[PDB]
């Protein structure tokens, strides 16, 4: 939901590691250049 999203906030957004754009936490992929975040998959945690 990029167009009007009261639920999610803009401060939580992320910067594309390729094109450097502001994409919402969901989905974790640039809606412009189509690039997934660098750290999305939950690794082994203790
Ligand atoms: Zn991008």
């Amino acid at each position: 939901s990029f167009e009007e999203d009261p639920e999610i906030s803009l401060a939580d957004y992320w910067k594309c590691t390729s094109c450097n754009e502001m994409n919402p936490p969901l989905p974790s992929h640039c809606n412009r250049c189509w690039a997934l975040r660098e750290n999305w998959l939950p690794e082994d945690k203790g």
